[PDB]
């Protein structure tokens, strides 16, 4: 429909892409997590697999636009090869990311966009214990790989990972999901680079 | 033939590709499964592969042409990447969608579109007792993941899932399936998101 | 090289691609299989594991050229991605098919095309019994996806499978395979849809007599 | 630099695509292999894992240039994509082939191409009596898929397959490596077709 | 913002892209390593599988800017698609590398690029005796595949891989860890290749 091939026209064909954030022009990423399933465990690796979706929120000038212009649009679902989307990455997976969801975000008339990716990760955790009362505690950084905290900072609306969609049949039970802001420095640069550490307590359903 | 190639030329070469549904033209999906092969069970992890291909329909204004223009042409087989397809994805995967069928849809001359993917997926479903007299019942949704029911509904055209393909040597029976439209919130959004149930009671043949 | 350059050239930069078949243009396209290998059976989920190549033919009047405009050139390798390619598909596949050659097909100055893609396929079939002396019978469908009989019509040339280059040393002995056309129906759709039948008899290698 | 710049854009953006080889324009490729490690034996499956890499050359008219016209440049390095590269073929593997090494080539001012992947391949190999003295030996067909000995000839230079480069920790310890022309015929086709024949012996180390 | 969007225009958009070093023009790519996990060891196949992060630094000529004309900006992100990369490869690889990390370098204002990918690379090591105190040595080249030391020299900032980031709750505890420049011949070709030979000492913890 007319006004909506308008608007993504004027937003997308008749301009240059954005650049990614810069020191003048810095951006905050809000970052959540629902995790779905401890998939897996391999005890051999110290491997574990989950499966979450990630929600993704930040705001651009360059994609703002009025409604009144078009036909009271306030919103519209994009492919997310057509924005920019900011480079977040877990510190400590074994495998590429796989991913289950469509890449297809929705941007707002206010420039903000919101982008909800699910995926399995494998990542770094020793579940020694699972099979115990007390469970095992394992931790992965979600983070942009080359933007320090003076372009890309990070933010959580909750300290709370969303346990709602959980899956009760699941082999692992969660005793505890927490979501935090984190500084990070790294031998190759001074700068602060931010993450959201992911923290989950988890037992065997002991 | 030298009217299809007119018709295509038409219909994809002079406007934009659709952007999708809105608020003010929304768009309702018929779903519906014919299920080939529950294939494998893992009990270690909690997931089930089943094989099945899944029967898509809309209907775009902007898919509408004369027949009498065109040789009497009703219909036409083209390459999915041509049209505007639906973003129908299982709530509960465990790994991507492998796809098993060449990606190529029916449009007819009312802007009807049909559309049918063979996929292997993986789901979470604890098969515990699937080998008794009884079995297992494992459910997994499949909606647009980033589409409200404001710009896409779907529906079913029956509540029993398509078994006349099953797989007569399968290590597992059917005692059920079913294919059921239901409303679901989610935390990020406040609009109700539509999804159709697959439901499948199983149990080792 | 001039005349080949020449020839791509004017079949394939100056008009749209073909459109695929309809019910006005129909076309046949002629299948037959040669088993290489029996790789692989998964007894705990009803998966066999074939290597084959699969010789496919057809003929397209939008592919003629006369050889005395273009340097007596009577046929040419081109890329599979060039030219349309009929959707032949195994109807009870488990895994997308692997493929093992180069998509290259060769085209004949009369419009006929042949293309022999090797591929991997793992598909439904239950080996209970593949140890036994008798072993055990197999089958996959291999047809259009989405063209009934009325645009795409298949055939063999016979309904003998090419077992010649079999691998001698598979772990399974190939006894019988046969390539057979057949109509089915499905619910979505009235037409008549065409399919070759693969069937392969097989079992485990063990000297162990065939008799019957 | 200017003078690698102005050449690469005088060989690539002016002419058609190189469209292969033909009976009136044929050409050689030479073969040859430096194994460097049986990975893997599956004798559930007879299928056996190498890892290699293979030297293909060749030559184009289409290819040359002069090396006085850009700077005395008498070779260089170019993405495989740039070029026509063979469509050499391992006849009895039972997996796509993975690529272990970047995509380059190098070409010459003669107008002759080197280019050298790596792979890692499975293929139909009987492992039984790996795990004795004598070992087990193996084969496997490299040619054209698609064209014949009137379009494409192959050549080795040496019989030996280069094992200066063989893991010396391999599960594996190799008895013989050979890399022999071969001819035959195929049922589809008239012509005859050329491969070389890589015949390995190993045993368990 | 527009003066960065004016800076990547005025460098990718106006000249043809860097054809790589040539004999006339060699560059030098400085590596190291920051080693993250061993993450598996396979004792059938003399595999093991290294989580790391190789950062890459060289200097181009032709990714010089004025910092004045582009409103102070000293450095910039980049998709790695958009400036040539070194073909860095493993010599001793079994399958393709797994890539962890968003293919972006930064491009500093005196034309330095750093691009840091981080891996899964499979490769060829004997682990027997992990299990013991004194554990296993194994080693592992990264060089160029197709450029000799005329056209890609490297170096290294330190012999010492960087531990700062090794997974305390590994399997295995790494003894040492060194990354040294060295030159290696091939039987191809007559000139030297340099690669950094990367050697880890491990056990099991
Ligand atoms: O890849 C970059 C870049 C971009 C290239 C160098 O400027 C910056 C900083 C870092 N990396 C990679 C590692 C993970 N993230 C933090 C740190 C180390
Ligand atoms: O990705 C989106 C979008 C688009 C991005 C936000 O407006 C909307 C709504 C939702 N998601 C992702 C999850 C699954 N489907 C329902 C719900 C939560
Ligand atoms: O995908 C299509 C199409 C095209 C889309 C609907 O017109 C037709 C017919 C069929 N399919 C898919 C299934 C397998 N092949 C036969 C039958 C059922
Ligand atoms: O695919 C072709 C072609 C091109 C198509 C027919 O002209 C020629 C010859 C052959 N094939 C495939 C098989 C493997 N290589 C030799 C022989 C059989
Ligand atoms: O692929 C090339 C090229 C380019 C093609 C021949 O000029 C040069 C040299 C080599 N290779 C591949 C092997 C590994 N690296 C060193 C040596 C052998
Ligand atoms: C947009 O909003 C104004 C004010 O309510 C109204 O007059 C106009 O017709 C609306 N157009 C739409 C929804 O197409
Ligand atoms: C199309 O339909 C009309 C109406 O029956 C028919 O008479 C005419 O010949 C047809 N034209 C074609 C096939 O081009
Ligand atoms: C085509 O045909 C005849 C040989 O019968 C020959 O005289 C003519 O030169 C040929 N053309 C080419 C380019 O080979
Ligand atoms: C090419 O060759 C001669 C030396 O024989 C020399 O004069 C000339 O400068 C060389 N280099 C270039 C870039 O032309
Ligand atoms: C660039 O730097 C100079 C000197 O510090 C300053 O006066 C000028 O306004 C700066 N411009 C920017 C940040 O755009
Ligand atoms: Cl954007
Ligand atoms: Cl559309
Ligand atoms: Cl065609
Ligand atoms: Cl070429
Ligand atoms: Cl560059
Ligand atoms: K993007
Ligand atoms: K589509
Ligand atoms: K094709
Ligand atoms: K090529
Ligand atoms: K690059």
């Amino acid at each position: 429909q007319a006004n909506l091939m308008r608007l993504k026209s004027d937003l997308f064909n008749r301009s240059p892409m954005y650049p990614g954030p810069t020191k003048d022009d810095p951006l905050t990423v809000t970052l959540g997590f629902t995790l779905q399933d401890i998939v897996k465990v391999d005890s051999s690796t110290n491997e574990v697999d989950l499966v979450y979706y990630e929600q993704q929120r930040w705001k651009l000038n360059s994609l703002m636009w009025d409604p009144n212009e078009y036909g009271n649009i306030t919103d519209f679902r994009t492919s997310a090869a057509d924005i920019w989307t900011p480079d977040i990455t877990a510190y400590s997976s074994t495998r590429p990311v796989q991913v289950l969801s469509p890449q297809i975000a929705v941007v707002t008339h206010d420039g903000s966009v919101m982008f909800i990716p699910a995926q399995r990760l494998s990542f770094m955790c020793d579940p020694t214990g699972v099979d115990s009362e007390e469970g095992v505690t394992c931790a992965v950084k979600f983070g942009s790989w080359v933007y320090s905290g003076f372009e890309i900072d990070l933010k959580t609306d909750t300290d709370q990972v969303d346990l709602s969609s959980y899956y009760a049949s699941s082999k692992y039970e969660i005793l505890s999901a927490t979501q935090t802001r984190q500084v990070q420095h790294y031998s190759c640069c001074p700068e602060p680079y931010i993450d959201v550490n992911l923290v989950v307590k988890f037992r065997e359903r002991a």
